[PDB]
Parts: structure tokens; C-alpha cells; sequence
């Protein structure tokens, strides 16, 4: 056996898929034998609970897909390995940007490999169903109700979402990021702030989102985020509201920009770029020819070759930062153009549903409060915000 390559991830749409197909490309190419543990579920959440298992078990994956936060826990337990020598001959400080860099460390340690750079704050169109309901691609909150009013005029779905905490939460976090602005969404969700998480703009953002909720099919529980990107490909919806991951399932079909989607900012959030960052965190492992396989997928994640066409397939941005971006299309470039002014003040922000602000804990509680209110269309935001604040001081 020349040695094993087992990342437990949650890489199992169409377009998530592709991007996967290419890694294990690699490393049957590179001698080694690739095993996966692909765990269905969007966001991750089943993925985790394998984790969990498996990580205690004496026979952990050789990397599994942990983001954020969390990455800190799994370090501090002692499970995972430091990447010192293959960050070092690689030139992991020199290739990835300092706020990235930072999230991959414990105790000044590499014990993560960073792949991408997925940005969350998007809004997808499908520019024919727009064209066929005399609806214009929306810039401001008052635009996106008013594009949604046309689209249900003429009997599409104007929002296609799909009924699962993780989903409802990136449009609640786009919200936030829109109302409050990149400072503001700092606050609620990095510092945690109770005035900002029970204030005003809080509240209106919990009202948006109710506003939102009547734009969407009312029978959408526990649709994945694939069938709700399928509505609009196919066009029986005008819109979705999800992260770059969705121009997988478009490139996927074969499908092109302006022609068959267009992407814009999430409106009233330009400026803003909510970043998720995939990342694969190294365990300890005991067997030697493991270990070698171990090193060559860390090695792999960097590669030039592997970040573009990885990044073509996933819809992300790649995270090291020698690229020729000419090799992307139109959307990677625009949100390359909109990651470097987002960095240069305040608008560069972690996403909370994609697991980048908060530890698991505190993110759980949020889903709970946002889910429970969306599902509610009854429920009041002077309430919501009150709830968000105690579940997260509870979660803690
Ligand atoms: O499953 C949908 C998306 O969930 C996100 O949290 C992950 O970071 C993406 O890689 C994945 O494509």
C-alpha cells in the first residue's frame, strides 16, 4: 500500500462534486489511493456528527473539512498535526493573505490547509425569467421586493430557497450585512454585542427577513440547497440568495453568465464581502505510509495547478494570491475585484452561517432563533432579537 488519503467532507452536489473529482485526481496521480468519506448534507452538519465519531475513534480521517472557530477546539484537543515543515518549504505565509493565515493556526502551528475562498453574500439571477416578467436585477432591498412582486406576477418562484437552518441563516446574515453594514454585522456576530444584537436595525432585519419568507414556496422544508439552485437554472424561479457555491451547480449544466445567470452583490451590501473558507484540518496519524499520503494532499491544496482547476469546478475564489485570474470566469473575477476593495476597509467580514465567526455553539443557537422565527409567520422581531441575544449568551 502506498499509502491512504481520507478527507471526510460534505462535497456532494453536482457542482461540489466536480471540484472533489479533481483533488482525487491528484492524488491517484501522485501514487497515492484515495478514500473517501463523503458525508451528504449541506453546510455540513451531518459531516460533523461522523466527525465527532470518528475523531475519537483511534482512526481519524487524514483530514477533515473544519472551518473557522472551530478549528481552534480540534487543535486544543490535541488531535490534530502541525504542518510546519510543508508550510514552510511550500511558502504558506508568503502565499495565503495574513487574515487567512491567522484562521489555519493553533498556538502559531499550521494544523489546516486552506483551499478556497467562497463568498457568501450573493444573489443569483436567472436573467430570461427576468426578462419574462419585466423585472430588473435588484441593487437595493426596495428593488429585490419589487423584482419579487413581478416574478410572482408572472407565476415563477420568485426566491427559491430551500426550509434548512443553515440556508435560512445565509439569508438572514445577508440581511444583517445589508442593514446594519460590515461594522454593524461585525459587532452582532464576531463581538457578540447585546446592544447591537437587540437594537433597531436587528429588529428590522428580522422584519426583512419575515417580509422575505412571503416570496418563497411555503412547502419548502428540507430542500437542499441543490434542488433550490435547480428552480432557477431550469427557469421556474427568478432568484436565489446563496453563496458562490451555487455557480458550481450553473457550470455543472454548462451553463454561462449574462447569458443564463448573472450574480450580483446581495443588495444593499456592496462593498461587503462575507468570506467562507473552506479549510482541511490534518490529524495525527499513526501509520507511515499514511503520513506520506498526509503530506502529499497538503501539499496538493496549494499547488497552482490544483487551486484553479479545483476553484473553476467549486465556484470560489482560489485563496492563494500568486493567481492569474484571467484563467476564471466572469463571476471568480468580479468577486476578486470585490474581495480587494472589501479588504482595503471594513467589508471584509466572516460569514456566521458557513462557520467563520462564531464557534459551533453560538452559530447553533443563531439557526435555532432564525429558523424558529421564519417558520413562525406570526412571530414578532422585538421578540426575535430578545431570543437571539439569550440563546447566545445560553450557548456559551
Ligand atoms: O454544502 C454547501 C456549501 O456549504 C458550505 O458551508 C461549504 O463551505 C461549501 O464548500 C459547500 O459547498
Amino acid at each position: 500500500n502506498p499509502g491512504t488519503v481520507d478527507v471526510l467532507h460534505w462535497w456532494t452536489s453536482g457542482g461540489e462534486a466536480k471540484a472533489v473529482e479533481t483533488l482525487k485526481q491528484q492524488i491517484q496521480k501522485d501514487g497515492f489511493i484515495w478514500k473517501d468519506n463523503a458525508v451528504a448534507g449541506g453546510g455540513g452538519a451531518a459531516a460533523m456528527t461522523v466527525l465527532k465519531t470518528r475523531a475519537i475513534s483511534g482512526n481519524p480521517p487524514s483530514a477533515a473539512q473544519i472551518k473557522g472557530p472551530d478549528i481552534q477546539e480540534w487543535g486544543a484537543l490535541g488531535l490534530l498535526t502541525e504542518l510546519d515543515d510543508v508550510a514552510a518549504a511550500n511558502k504558506w505565509d508568503d502565499l495565503l493573505p495574513r487574515q487567512v493565515a491567522d484562521i489555519m493556526k493553533y498556538d502559531g502551528h499550521y494544523v489546516a490547509v486552506p483551499v478556497n475562498i467562497h463568498r457568501v453574500n450573493w444573489l443569483w439571477i436567472n436573467p430570461q425569467v427576468f426578462d419574462k416578467a419585466g423585472a430588473k436585477v435588484p441593487t437595493t432591498l426596495d428593488e429585490l421586493f419589487a423584482a419579487a412582486d413581478k416574478l410572482k406576477a408572472a407565476g415563477f418562484i420568485p426566491l427559491a430557497h430551500g426550509g434548512q437552518p443553515w440556508q435560512d441563516s445565509t439569508v438572514f446574515e445577508d440581511l444583517v450585512l445589508s442593514i446594519l453594514g460590515p461594522k454593524g454585522y461585525h459587532a452582532a456576530f464576531v463581538d457578540l454585542d447585546e446592544k447591537t444584537l437587540t437594537g433597531p436595525q436587528m429588529t428590522e432585519a428580522f422584519a426583512t427577513l419575515k417580509r422575505l419568507g412571503t416570496y418563497m414556496d411555503p412547502n419548502r422544508a428540507g430542500r437542499d440547497w441543490n434542488i433550490a439552485a435547480a428552480e432557477v437554472i431550469n427557469g421556474k424561479a427568478g432568484m436565489q440568495i446563496m453563496g458562490d457555491w451555487a455557480k458550481s451547480e450553473w457550470s455543472a449544466a454548462g451553463k454561462v453568465a449574462g447569458k443564463d445567470y448573472q450574480c450580483v452583490a446581495f443588495p444593499g451590501t456592496q462593498g461587503s464581502f462575507a468570506y467562507n473558507i473552506d479549510s482541511l484540518a490534518m490529524f495525527k496519524l499513526k501509520d507511515a505510509n499514511d503520513i506520506k499520503a498526509q503530506n502529499d494532499l497538503a501539499k496538493v491544496a496549494l499547488e497552482p495547478e490544483f487551486q484553479t482547476v479545483f476553484n473553476q469546478n467549486k465556484g470560489s475564489l482560489p485563496v492563494r494570491q500568486d493567481m492569474d485570474m484571467s484563467k476564471f470566469d466572469a463571476c471568480t473575477q468580479k468577486s476578486a475585484a470585490d474581495f480587494k476593495e472589501a479588504a482595503k476597509g471594513d467589508g471584509l467580514q466572516p460569514s456566521m452561517a458557513h462557520n467563520m465567526a462564531t464557534t459551533l455553539a453560538v452559530q447553533g443557537a443563531i439557526f435555532d432563533v432564525v429558523t424558529n422565527f421564519l417558520n413562525d409567520p406570526q412571530a414578532e422581531p422585538a421578540t426575535a432579537v430578545k431570543q437571539l441575544n439569550a440563546a447566545i449568551k445560553a450557548a456559551r
